[PDB]
This record gives C-alpha cells, sequence and structure tokens, in this order.
C-alpha cells in the first residue's frame, strides 16, 4: 500500500525519463502544417484555444468553432497577434444541421479544411441515477456524434486530393473508467472506437494520405471539471496539452496520451488481478465535483 | 505468410485446450436464476431467441422484448414448451418514451426484472462516406443510447433489493475494429465503455449485490450481416453463443468473448507493430455486404 505508492512513483519516474532519452536518441521527423486549412471545435477555451495558439505559431490557416462567440473572438485576437489568418463561425458541434450549413460557409468564405480538430466536449458528472436524461442524449451529440457529421463533411475533399490530417480529442476515459462519468466514459470509449476504425478503414481503402491522431489526457486544469483530484496522476496545465497534442500531429503519431506514462496503467488494467487494480484505485483517490444520490459532492 | 497461419493455429489449439484445464483445476462455482425475472431485449431472433431458450431451461420468469410482434411471439412459444412462464412486450428499444412507459407495464404485470440482458442490436455496413446520417443515429439510439434508458428504469429496484445482473451484449467490435462498420464499432465500444463504467460505479457505491457480464462475439450465423466470412475466427452458431452466455452469467464472469481465444488476438492488437498487424488481417480476410463507395459490394 505504502509501497504500492513507491512502485508506481519509481515506475511513473522510470518511463518519464526513458521516454526523454528515446526522444533524443531516435527523433521523429515533424511534418510542416504551414499554410493547412486547420478547423478546430471548441476553440473557444481550454485546450482548443492553446491547440489554435499552437497552429498560429506553426503558421496555418485558422478556422475555429464554438458555441461561445465570445471565447471563440478571443482565441481568434490572440492567434491574429501571433501572425495568423483566423476565421470565428458559432457553431454547434452537436447540431447535425448546424454543422452542415457552417460546412457550407467554411467553403464559401475560407476553403478546403485539411486538418480537422475534433476538440468540443461536454460532461455532465453524477452517478447514473442522478444523470437527466438529456444531459446523457447531449453527451453523445457533442463528444461522439458531432465527429460523425464533421469528418463526412470534410473528408471527400480529403480523400481527393490524399491529403489530410483528422484529430480525435477522446480522454483517458476512452480507454479506462471512472465512476460517475458512465456517460461520458461511454461516448468516450465510441470516439476512441471511431478514430480506430477510421484509421483502419483509410488504411484497407488505399488512402495513405490521410492522417489520424488521437488526444487522451488525464484530469486538465481548464474548469471542464470541477476540483479535480488524482494522486497517481497529474492535473495537467492547458498548454501542456496543447503542446503534447501539436507534438504527436508534426509526427504523425496515432494514439497521444498525456502523460505518456499513462501506458503504465493501460497496462496494468489489462493484465492485474480484480484485487491489484481495486489496491491501485484506492490509492489514486480520485476526486472531483459531481451530483452523488442526487446531491452535488 | 506461411508460418503465420500455423503459428496462430497453435495460439488457438493451446488456448482451448490450456482453458479447458482450468476449467477442472480451478472451477467457478454456478448460480442459480431460477426464479428470476429476466428481460431480454431483441428476442424475436438470433442471439436473444437463444438466450431466452438457455433461461427457460434455467426456469426464469421471461420478459421478451422486440418491434417484431410475430419473431417475439415464436420465442416465447418455445420457452413455453421448454416450461417457462413469458410475457411478451412490443417496444422499440431505441425510444426512450417507449421503454419508459414499456417499464411501468411490466412492473404492473409481471413485477421487478432482476436480470437485464441488453441484446437488440442493428448494422448498416457501408464505408464512412457512403453511410446515411439516419442510419448512424439509428446505431446509437439502439445499440447504445437504449442501453442508458433500461439500465436507469430497472436499476433502482436492483439497488434497492442489492441484487441484480446487468447484461450488455456488445461485440468483438468494441475492443477490435473492422474496416466498412465505423458506427458500429463506435457503438460496440460505447456499449464496452458504458460497461466497465458501470461495473466500477457499483463497486465504488459499495453496491456488492448487482453482477455485470459483457458479451463479445465473433460473427455470428444469424443474418445480421449477409454472408460473413473470417478466415481465422470461426462463424459461430446462434446457439453456440447463448450457451457461451449463459454460463458466463452464471459464474459471473464480467467479459465473455466467443470464442475466449479471441483474447490471443485482443493481445497481439496491444503489443504487435504495425507491420505484424497489417498481416494477420490480410491473412483474417474479412468479408460480409457492405455499401462501398455508394456501390453494394
Ligand atoms: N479538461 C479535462 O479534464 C479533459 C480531460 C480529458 C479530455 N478532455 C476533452 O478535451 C476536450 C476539451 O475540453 P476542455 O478541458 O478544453 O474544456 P473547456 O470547458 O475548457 O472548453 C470546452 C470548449 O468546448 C466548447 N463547446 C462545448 N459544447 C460545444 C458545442 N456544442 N459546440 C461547439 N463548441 C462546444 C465550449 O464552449 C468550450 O469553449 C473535450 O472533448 C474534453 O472531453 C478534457
Ligand atoms: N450476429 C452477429 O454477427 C453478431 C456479432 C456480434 C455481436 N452481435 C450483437 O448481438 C446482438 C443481436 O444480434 P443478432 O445477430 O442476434 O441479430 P438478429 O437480427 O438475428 O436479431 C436482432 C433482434 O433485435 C430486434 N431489434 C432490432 N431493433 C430493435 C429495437 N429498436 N427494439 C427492439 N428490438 C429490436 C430485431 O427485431 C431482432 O429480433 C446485437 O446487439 C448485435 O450487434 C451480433
Amino acid at each position: 500500500n505504502i509501497i504500492l505508492d513507491l512502485l508506481l512513483l519509481l515506475l511513473t519516474i522510470i518511463y518519464s525519463y526513458l521516454e526523454a532519452l528515446v526522444k533524443v536518441f531516435f527523433p521523429r521527423k515533424r511534418k510542416s502544417v504551414a499554410g493547412e486549412i486547420v478547423l478546430i471545435t471548441g476553440a473557444g477555451h481550454g485546450i482548443g484555444r492553446w491547440t489554435a495558439y499552437e497552429f498560429a505559431k506553426q503558421k496555418s490557416r485558422l478556422v475555429l468553432w464554438d458555441i461561445n462567440k465570445h471565447g471563440v473572438e478571443e482565441t481568434a485576437a490572440e492567434c491574429r497577434k501571433l501572425g495568423a489568418t483566423v476565421h470565428t463561425f458559432v457553431v454547434d458541434c452537436g447540431n447535425r444541421e448546424d454543422i452542415y450549413n457552417s460546412v457550407k460557409q467554411v467553403k464559401k468564405e475560407v476553403g478546403d479544411v485539411t486538418i480537422l480538430v475534433n476538440n468540443a466536449g461536454t460532461v455532465y458528472p453524477a452517478d447514473l441515477l442522478s444523470t437527466k436524461d438529456e444531459e446523457i442524449t447531449k453527451t453523445f451529440e457533442i463528444n461522439i456524434l458531432g465527429h460523425f457529421w464533421i469528418t463526412k463533411a470534410l473528408l471527400p475533399s480529403m480523400i481527393k486530393r490524399n491529403h489530410g490530417h483528422i484529430v480525435t480529442v477522446a480522454s483517458v476515459c476512452g480507454h479506462g473508467v471512472i465512476p460517475y462519468l458512465i456517460p461520458y466514459c461511454s461516448s468516450k470509449f465510441a470516439a476512441v472506437g471511431f478514430h480506430r476504425a477510421l484509421t483502419l478503414e483509410l488504411q484497407t481503402l488505399g488512402i495513405t494520405g490521410i492522417k489520424t491522431s488521437c488526444l487522451c489526457p488525464v484530469f486538465v486544469n481548464t474548469g471542464f471539471t470541477k476540483n479535480p483530484s488524482t494522486r497517481l496522476w497529474p492535473i495537467l496545465e492547458t498548454d501542456t496539452v496543447a503542446r503534447s497534442l501539436i507534438d504527436g500531429i508534426l509526427t504523425n503519431k496515432k494514439m497521444i496520451f498525456v502523460p505518456s506514462y499513462y501506458n503504465i496503467y493501460l497496462i496494468l488494467d489489462k493484465f492485474l488481478p480484480e484485487r491489484a487494480l481495486a489496491a491501485i484505485n484506492h490509492l489514486q483517490n480520485i476526486q472531483f465535483e459531481a451530483v452523488i444520490g442526487h446531491k452535488t459532492r
């Protein structure tokens, strides 16, 4: 228990050092994204906002989508200070009709998107019996169904030119699960499944030019969940996540975990017995605001 | 290419007789389901139909749901020949309003469901750009969102009595992916995520009496997909799947793969490099009717 803690800390330290060593010994080649038309959904705040900043520094043409007009204009203002050409659109990324109508505007005013970042997301932390049905559907409408509509609208051009990049922002909740997040984990598993099946179908059809990347961070300090706490995982800073994402996109990395040492916990979750996984679970002590038993705890 | 077939044939034969050895050395205790109120969705045909037959032989009280009244009555007729008490209801298991209204009828006419089998499902095989948006939503409405509505309606009683069993019929498509099945794989990943997060939340809340099982089969000969063909996996007969499901429920098995040796391919998909996975993929030669490039291939 105390020694399990130290074991997990030493493995975390070994992974961190060894990965940093491989990044100097065998570095992956970075591609250029200058001049690419990058569409980022949920770009009005958090991961989407700081990912837009990274693409502005990379010299890409930006198309930012969000339901929050004020936020998306604040992001665009900063991207323009970084020297980027930005187009903002107020779009509900859970509404199919809104998505298709807005893609028509993007083609007319900007052109054909070459990099798509499906970042927009929502969460309503509560135990299954404290969830509202409307909140469950909204979670799927934004976290996964929106990915289908945007990808179907933007893929035709990418296939024609044999050139594109589809980034799916999922979560470690798309590989592992957390209590009081059943609809969220369910929708994030669907996002991982979509990325994996889209990657394979493109391979099967012989489409060599369209790359895919899946972003899977642990808790990030954006306010997405109120006051998160994990003993074994870090509460990430937004800029760190955006930096890891841009590094992964530029090197065509398919599955980007943040921090990369989450892979150790991923392997433990597949081979460890139930008793061992419950011991790690208690040590983790996950905390965050949620509605438990119809009361916000 | 050549030795690769017998390399996988060996890992299949070895698993088959090591599992049979563990079933004698460390046997799992089978529980009784006699007198339990078992609700099976999609019980009008295939896996749901033959699972109803297995529960009829187990002496449970059956509640069968399906959109096909003729088919669900044909299943009930056979369960009654097996000596079981069966109640049939025509329910759209993708329609939330229909689900809640029907749960009110089940409580009034039958009582409180203790075993829930979420089996109803749908598939529209096509490449992403040949899919219809209506087909994508229908896949999620039945394959995952219906699980949320039925489980939320039936869980309160199970928690009050600290006694229940939630069975999620997912697929190997909820762990691995197959091209031309992006919405299907995505919705099956969401079903696996729901089972895993439901299992953890019940554990976290101290609910010791509610068990969870997840049925993940390879292709089953039900007509669900047209003329399926797999070289390394068998095309399972429906009765085999129903037998494996009943054996897993009676021993409280959380993840039931059919055949159980799919676990070898599951581990190969996590540790083998891209080159080796594409070599096994070609050897697999998965075939089934699907709309490819707006043409039925
Ligand atoms: N924050 C975390 O702890 C965390 C961890 C893992 C994964 N993620 C994922 O990262 C993504 C971004 O989360 P974040 O932490 O940056 O959140 P955030 O709250 O900082 O920002 C999310 C943004 O998405 C926008 N958005 C919400 N619904 C939308 C809709 N219907 N249409 C358009 N835009 C919409 C919001 O307006 C907001 O600007 C999400 O997909 C989330 O699930 C977050
Ligand atoms: N057959 C396979 O190859 C296969 C493989 C893996 C997983 N599965 C899964 O097993 C489950 C059952 O498949 P099957 O092969 O037995 O199919 P099937 O087509 O033989 O039977 C499915 C049944 O579900 C019913 N159903 C469909 N939509 C419904 C709805 N809205 N409400 C109520 N009932 C509904 C149908 O009327 C039918 O009786 C599905 O979830 C499927 O995804 C099947």
